[PDB]
Formats: structure tokens, sequence, C-alpha cells
């Protein structure tokens, strides 16, 4: 079974609102509402990881940020281990820099059945800042 480093980020603005993307249809986790991210590649760290897949992903440069929750997840067909780290600070304007969709949601308003399942623990954790 594959096994995956994943890094992604937790964008949040001074409004307590979070930029969200939606996965492709034919994507793993089709559909999906996600945090910005991707796999650690060989040669790079999870900080380094997460900086270059949000540049690729949303045009931002997450900086000052912190990790949030490391977890593992198996699903049908491939273990993941996820890093969420939480960027507070960043260059850069998210957007949906590869043409997906993304918009900035309010963190009260999450609803942790619209995210890959994986996800569950951190966006109750997140609802408790
Ligand atoms: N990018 C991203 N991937 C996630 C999240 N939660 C989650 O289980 N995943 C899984 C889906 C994919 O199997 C993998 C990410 O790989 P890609 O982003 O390259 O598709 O991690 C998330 O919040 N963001
Ligand atoms: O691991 C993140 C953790 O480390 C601290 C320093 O104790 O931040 C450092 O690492 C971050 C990720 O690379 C950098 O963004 C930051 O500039 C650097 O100081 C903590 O602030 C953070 O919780
Ligand atoms: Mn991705
Ligand atoms: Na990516």
């Amino acid at each position: 079974m594959k096994k995956l480093q994943i890094a992604v980020g937790i964008i949040r603005n001074e409004n307590n609102e979070i930029f969200i993307t939606r996965r492709a249809a034919d994507a793993h986790m089709a559909n999906k509402l996600e945090f910005p991210g991707g796999k650690i590649e060989m040669g790079e760290t999870p900080e380094q990881a997460v900086v270059r897949e949000l540049q690729e992903e949303v045009g931002i440069t997450p900086q000052h940020f912190s990790l949030f929750e490391k977890l593992e997840y198996e699903f049908p067909d491939r273990h993941i281990t996820l890093w969420f780290w939480l960027v507070e600070r960043w260059e850069g304007e998210p957007w949906g820099k590869e043409g997906q969709p993304g918009e900035w949601m309010s963190l009260v308003g999450l609803n942790a059945d619209d995210f890959p399942p994986a996800n569950e623990p951190v966006i109750a954790k997140l609802k408790r800042l």
C-alpha cells in the first residue's frame, strides 16, 4: 500500500476565515474541500514542502508558521501522514493559481463532513481556538 507524507497549510486571515480550495472530480478524495498542500518530496523538509505547495497552489509564501497537527490516516487504498501547518502570516494574496476553486470560509462555519475524513480532528481543534 502506497505511503505518503503530505504537507498542507491552514491559511487564516485576521477575520478568523480560512482559505479553502476544492479538489478535482478525478482526484483522490474527489470534490472534497481541502487545505492547500501536497506531497513532501525527497530531499525537502516538511517546512520546505508547505512553502512550495502553497506557492504552487495558491500563490502565497507562508512565513513564521507553526505545526498545528500531525496525524496518520489509512484510506481504503493508501496510507498518508498529514502535516497541518497553521499559516497566519504570508506574502501574497491567495487565489486559485492552478485553476481550482478557492474561497475564504469562516472557521466557525466549517463542516468536517465537507473535508477528507483525515481532517476531522484538525477541524475540531481549529474551532477550539
Ligand atoms: N492537499 C490536501 N490533501 C489532503 C487533505 N486532507 C487529506 O486527507 N488529504 C489527502 C488527499 C490526498 O490523498 C493527499 C494530498 O495529495 P495531493 O494534494 O497531491 O492530491 O492528502 C487536505 O486538507 N489537503
Ligand atoms: O516548527 C515550527 C515552530 O518553530 C518555530 C520556532 O520555535 O518557528 C520556526 O519554524 C517555522 C517553520 O519553519 C518558521 O516559520 C519560523 O520562522 C521559525 O522561527 C515556532 O515559531 C514554530 O511553532
Ligand atoms: Mn494538492
Ligand atoms: Na500540489
